[PDB]
């Protein structure tokens, strides 16, 4: 079961952290009213008004971003798994020293050995599996005994490929279920079923 | 009126080209069936379905991309004014190598002088006028006597800022009306305006 699970991995970006973006900026350039809901509004809209403006919006992501924020439910399982003596571990793209930084932010730098947080130059782009063979060789244990958790397809396929369970995260239902050993909406439903 | 300005400046990305993302992804990851577009499908789900399965799509936006393309009517106007021996100019904050590397894809490099593209290290970061103002000496015209087109408030800004007219293509309507002296669906509405 999920529970005897002692060792977890996680993606950083999309799983334990999400880009937040200026809705202000938004609500202008979309013309949404003050009393709407931005999605809300948007899927009410005629058709080819609606995909316009949702299109427009995908094009500047990264113009309306400002930072991240701790995903729902990640900062409390975490601090749930650590209180456990759990041996936790990140796989990310990111620089190690960004992934550092993001872990201070949002309080918890200390539930990860930094040996174990793995960046762009401690490890290969997933979905090779190579950064969790090195977190399992440190932790000396079968990967059959740690899951990879993520919310994107290469989470998913880097666990397998590497022999780890996996769970998904961060998506309401289950579109890889040959991917994916467990599943929740969130990682505040993963605490829940981790302690079902 | 618009058919009296011959000395036309546009912005890049969202713009002249616009990013394109992996659609079969998307559908896998989003369950979405074969016979439903995708925005429509999720417009239909139920409220909160619908808001984690944006969400998701938003965050991976650069995950998904798969280069750009060029927008919607951008290739016919630029080549309408080009063909009327207008000056023409581009205000990016992508390297300039990029820049022209991307107008040649599109086929757009003739239309435009290699000193008249202007990126990362030709210009200010808009919304700054410094570029418009560049363009402006180089040409040795009236900003009055130009037009900035844009898709996003900073460049709507820039215009206004360095005294250009400005235009507003790919939203749907007019969110900034005291920024925007023309605003058009896309570049291929922006034609039919201007022709009229
Ligand atoms: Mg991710
Ligand atoms: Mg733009």
């Amino acid at each position: 079961s999920l529970s005897e699970i002692k060792h977890w991995v996680f993606d950083m970006d999309g799983t334990l952290t999400i880009a937040v973006h200026d809705f202000a900026a938004i609500r202008e350039a979309l013309s949404i009213p003050a009393e709407d809901d931005i999605l809300t509004h948007l899927a009410a809209l005629p058709a080819d008004e609606s995909a316009a403006k949702h299109a427009w919006l995908l094009e500047h992501e990264r113009d309306l971003a400002q930072g991240s924020r701790p995903a729902p439910g990640a900062v409390e399982l975490v601090r749930e798994l650590a209180g456990r003596g759990y041996r936790l571990g990140i796989l990310t793209r990111n620089a190690r020293e960004l992934a550092h930084v993001t872990l201070e932010a949002i309080g918890l730098a200390d539930c990860f050995a930094e040996a174990d947080v793995l960046g762009r130059d401690e490890a290969p782009p997933k979905p090779h599996p190579g950064g969790l063979l090195k977190l399992a060789e440190a932790w000396d244990v079968s990967p059959s005994r740690m899951v990879m958790v993520g919310d994107y397809r290469f989470d998913l396929d880097c666990g397998r490929a590497a022999g780890t369970r996996t769970v998904l995260v961060n998506l309401p239902d289950n579109p890889w279920p040959e991917l994916t050993d467990w599943h929740a909406r969130d990682c505040a439903q993963l605490r829940d079923l981790l302690s079902a």
